[PDB]
RNA sequence: UAAGGUGAUAUGAACCGUUAUAACCGGCGAUUUCCGAAUGGGGAAACCCAGUGUGUUUCGACACACUAUCAUUAACUGAAUCCAUAGGUUAAUGAGGCGAACCGGGGGAACUGAAACAUCUAAGUACCCCGAGGAAAAGAAAUCAACCGAGAUUCCCCCAG
RNA sequence: AGGGUGACAGCCCCGUACACAAAAAUGCACAUGCUGUGAGCUCGAUGAGUAGGGCGGGACACGUGGUAUCCUGUCUGAAUA
RNA sequence: UUUUGUAUAAUGGGUCAGCGACUUAUAUUCUGUAGCAAGGUUAACCGAAUAGGGGAGCCGAAGGGAAACCGAGUCUUAACUGGGCGUUAAGUUGCAGGGUAUAGACCCGAAACCCGGUGAUCUAGCCAUGGGCAGGUUGAAGGUUGGGUAACACUAACUGGAGGACCGAACCGACUAAUGUUGAAAAAUUAGCGGAUGACUUGUGGCUGGGGGUGAAAGGCCAAUCAAACCGGGAGAUAGCU
RNA sequence: GUUUAUUAAAAACACAGCACUGUGCAAACACGAAAGUGGACGUAUACGGUGUGACGCCUGCCCGGUGCCGGAAGGUUAAUU
RNA sequence: UGAGCCUUGAUGUGUAGGAUAGGUGGGAGGCUUUGAAGUGUGGACGCCAGUCUGCAUGGAGCCGACCUUGAAAUACCACCCUUUAAUGUUUGAUGUUCUAACGUUGACCCGUAAUCCGGGUUGCGGACAGUGUCUGGUGGGUAGUUUGACUGGGGCGGUCU
RNA sequence: GCUUGACUGCGAGCGUGACGGCGCGAGCAGGUGCGAAAGCAGGUCAUAGUGAUCCGGUGGUUCUGAAUGGAAGGGCCAUC
C-alpha cells in the first residue's frame, strides 16, 4: 500500500516520502493515528497540495518582493525644516502629527477623511496641506482673501 | 324492462303491483357484524382485556374515532462523552396476506437405466425457498463468420441424431 | 344455428339472420389541454480489485481431455485506441 | 394355468351382472397399395385456411478410400498375374399394415430408495405443578437415667421411631394355571401371584421428531404400525419373476 | 428395583462399590452449518466416557500383534515455490 | 542466522623484472595544508614475498618513458571478465519485545427500571488464537455399494482358458 | 559347413467356427540365403505355449490440421 506520510515516522520517512508499507501497517496504524494517508494520485496532490500549493504561492510573492524594492532611491530628497543648530537638538516639527493650513487651494470637492498627517501644526508661516470638506476622494481648492478694514 | 311479483326444497299465510318507485335486469353509490394479513394488547380462529382523545337537555354510564410491525423520509427530542453519534417520541408515504399455471433466481434428491456398481444416467427433473409480471426472461455484439460477408434478443422448421 | 312445446315443427313458443339501443361507469385506440422528463448541433469522455492468472469447483452437447469460451469460492492482478 | 407330464389330492375361480389388459406419439425398416418418376416430396410459415403459395431442406440418381484425394472406378502395394469394395439393378412421397427404437409402452403386483410435511392426546425419557398410599408389625441411630471409666470407651433398662425394612387392602404391576382363541375383549376373564414411603405411583400441562428421538438396553417404545413412524409426493420406481 | 405394551421377568439390564481414562473451565463431552444451549449458575473430594458389579480373600505372566501415550534424530512425504 | 542488489571500495606472481603485468580507448605527470614520506600497530588476505586497510604521531614527499618486456604502469579517467568485502534495501528462518488488527464466556459506564446485544472506558491475551480457501493425514462416526458361476439341493471342497 | 526365408507386399482356392475369429495354402511381384544344379526356404515333425475392445505410450508417415500459415490433437503403418 502506497502511502504518503503526514508526519515522521522513524523507520521510514519524513513528512512526504511516498513508500511502499504493508497494508496491515497502514490500515490499522499509520492511517487512524494519523502518521500518513494512501497514495491515490490525488493525495499525492491533496494533501501534497501542502507540498504543492503551500509552495506555489511562493514563487510569485517571491517575485513580488522585488517590484517593491523598486521604487527605493526615488525621491531622497525633502524639504526638511528643522534646522541643527547649536550642535543638533529637537525641538522642531517634522513628523506623525498635524500639518494643515497654507496650502488649501489643491483642486476639485474633497471631504477630511483622506489627509495624511506629521507634526507641524505650521504655526510656523507656510504652504502646507488640507482636505476642505464636501465629498469623499479627488482634491479641493476653495481661495477666499479676507479685505482688511 | 314490465303485467305480473314477494330466491329454492315448498306449499300456504299475509301482502305488493297491473301504464309506472310491484318484482325482474344493468351502471353508479350506500350499508357492509365477528374471525382471518388481522394491524390497540392478548388468545384454545370467529373470544378475552385495554389505553388515549372527542362528544353526549338524567351523570348509572353510552356513542364514534384512533392506537400493530417493518422500511423510507422528515421534524422534535436525546446517552455513555465536548461536539457528536447511537437511542427515543411524533407525523407522512409505502409494504404486509392470498392466489391455478406460466416466468426468473437461490438451493437440490433418489428410485431408475447402465441388464451388478462407484464415473456416468435419471436431472438441474421432483421437491423446498425468494421474487416478479401480464407475461416474465433475454436483448442492441468486447457476436458470428472466414478474407466473401452477416448485423440485438426471443420463438417455430431445418441443419442433425 | 339451436332449444322447447302431450310422438319428429322453417311457418305454436323462445330464438336465429338482419337491423336498432345507453342515463351511468369503464377499457383499447386517435386528436388535443395541463403538469413532468429534455430533442438537434460542437469539442470531449468511453465502466479496475476489473480483464487475465494460480488453486478449487460449477456451466458450456463437450465427463480435464491436447480443451478454447463463460461463472466465481480462494489468493492475486494488467493494459487504458 | 403351469408343465416332460395333471381327474389329479398342483394353481385359480362361490355365482351373476357390469368394468378389466399389445395402446398412443414420434422416428426407423420391410410388405402391400396409390400417386409421380431420374426424379420424388415439401417443413415451419403465409393464406386467397383441407386449396394455393413456400423446395429451406430431406431421400434418390456413384462409388472407393482412415483421409487427402481419385472417380465407373477406387483402395491396397514400389507395382499387381492380382485381390477387396463398387460399377451391368428406380427411386420417392402418401395411405394401410408387420417389426424395431424412445417414451409407463400389454395389464396388474413388490419389498424398498429419495424429497417435503404431520404426529409424544398411546408409549419412552425428562421438566413444572398438584394428588395418592386402609390397617397392622419390626424397633436402627440418637436421647435420658442408673451403673462403670482418671476420663473416653463399654454396659442394662426406659425412651426414640430409622428403613429402596416386614405382613397386608387401595394403588401400581403381571409369575402360574385354566377359560377364551369367528373372544364379552385385535391381549381380556377367573382363581391364585409380586411390589405396596419408594429407584414408588398418579392427575393436569409442557419438551424431545424419523437415521431422528427416547431407551435401568428388550432393537424396546415413538397413536392397535418400528432393524428406521405416518401422510402426501418423485411414482405408472424397478420386477430377466408369478 | 428394571425389561421384550401384545408368546421370553430371567442367570439379562440397572445398582451401590471398584478401576482405567479423559477433562484447568470459553473444561472435556454432547445438540447445533451457526448463534448459542446443556455440562453447570457446577470447577478435579468436580464432570464426561469406558469396563467391572454388594461384601470377603484376591486379581498372576505376556507390550511381539492392534490401539492409545510419549519421543523426535534421521528416512519417506502434500499444497506451495 | 540465509540469499539478492544500483553504486562505489577492494580480488589478478608462465618467465623477461627495481616486483602481486586481465584488457581497449583516453594521455603526458595525478595525489599531498577538508593533509605527504620515513615508523609503531588493530583486524584480514597470503604463493610468506608483501599487498589491502583502520588508527595515532608525523609535516613538505610517494609515484612514468625507465635498462628490460608478446602487454608498460593504480600517473588522473572510462567500460568490464575472474575474485570476494558493505550497507540502504530486497525477500528466508527461529526467538525476544512491542501494539494497532483480531480475541476476551474479566471489570466498570451508557443505551436501559435488561446476566441478550451494541457502543464506550479499562485491563488481560495478542499477530498467536480463531475463521475462509487450498492441502497431506486420520476417519464404519456416517453414507453408497460389492461380495461370481458350475454344482445329482445349497455350502464346504474342487473346477473355470 | 555356409547362412537369416523366424523376408516385405499380396494371394487362386480351401478347411474350421453362430460370430469375433483361427487354420492350410500353390502361385505373383520385390529383394535374399543355401546348392554345381534340379530345387528348397514366408520359422521350428505337427497338434498347447494364450487375452477381444477401450484408454493411452513409443517410433514412422506434411493423411487431416476448426480464419490463414504452422502446431497441438486426431487418423494411417509399425509396435508396447
Ligand atoms: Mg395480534
Ligand atoms: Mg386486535
Ligand atoms: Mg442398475
Ligand atoms: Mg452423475
Ligand atoms: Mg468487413
Ligand atoms: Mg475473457
Ligand atoms: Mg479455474
Ligand atoms: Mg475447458
Ligand atoms: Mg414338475
Ligand atoms: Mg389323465
Ligand atoms: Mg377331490
Ligand atoms: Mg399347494
Ligand atoms: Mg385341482
Ligand atoms: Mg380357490
Ligand atoms: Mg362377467
Ligand atoms: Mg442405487
Ligand atoms: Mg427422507
Ligand atoms: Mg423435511
Ligand atoms: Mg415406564
Ligand atoms: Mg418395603
Ligand atoms: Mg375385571
Ligand atoms: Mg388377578
Ligand atoms: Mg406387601
Ligand atoms: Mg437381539
Ligand atoms: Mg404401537
Ligand atoms: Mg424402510
Ligand atoms: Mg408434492
Ligand atoms: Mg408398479
Ligand atoms: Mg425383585
Ligand atoms: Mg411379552
Ligand atoms: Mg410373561
Ligand atoms: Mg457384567
Ligand atoms: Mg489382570
Ligand atoms: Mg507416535
Ligand atoms: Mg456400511
Ligand atoms: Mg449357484
Ligand atoms: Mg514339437
Ligand atoms: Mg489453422
Ligand atoms: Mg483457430
Ligand atoms: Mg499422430
Amino acid at each position: 500500500m502506497q502511502v504518503i506520510l503526514l508526519d515522521k515516522v522513524a523507520n521510514l520517512g519524513s513528512l512526504g516520502d511516498q513508500v511502499n508499507v504493508k497494508a496491515g501497517y497502514a490500515r490499522n496504524f499509520l492511517v487512524p493515528q494519523g502518521k500518513a494517508v494512501p497514495a491515490t494520485k490525488k493525495n499525492i496532490e491533496f494533501f501534497e497540495a501542502r507540498r504543492a500549493e503551500l509552495e506555489a504561492k511562493l514563487a510569485e510573492v517571491l517575485a513580488a518582493a522585488n517590484a517593491r524594492a523598486e521604487k527605493i532611491n526615488a525621491l531622497e530628497t525633502v524639504t526638511i525644516a528643522s534646522k541643527a543648530g547649536d550642535e543638533g537638538k529637537l525641538f522642531g516639527s517634522i513628523g506623525t502629527r498635524d500639518i494643515a493650513d497654507a496650502v488649501t487651494a489643491a483642486g476639485v470637492e474633497v471631504a477630511k477623511s483622506e489627509v495624511r498627517l506629521p507634526n507641524g501644526v505650521l504655526r510656523t508661516t507656510g504652504e502646507h496641506e488640507v482636505s476642505f470638506q464636501v465629498h469623499s476622494e479627488v482634491f479641493a481648492k476653495v481661495i477666499v482673501n479676507v479685505v482688511a478694514e
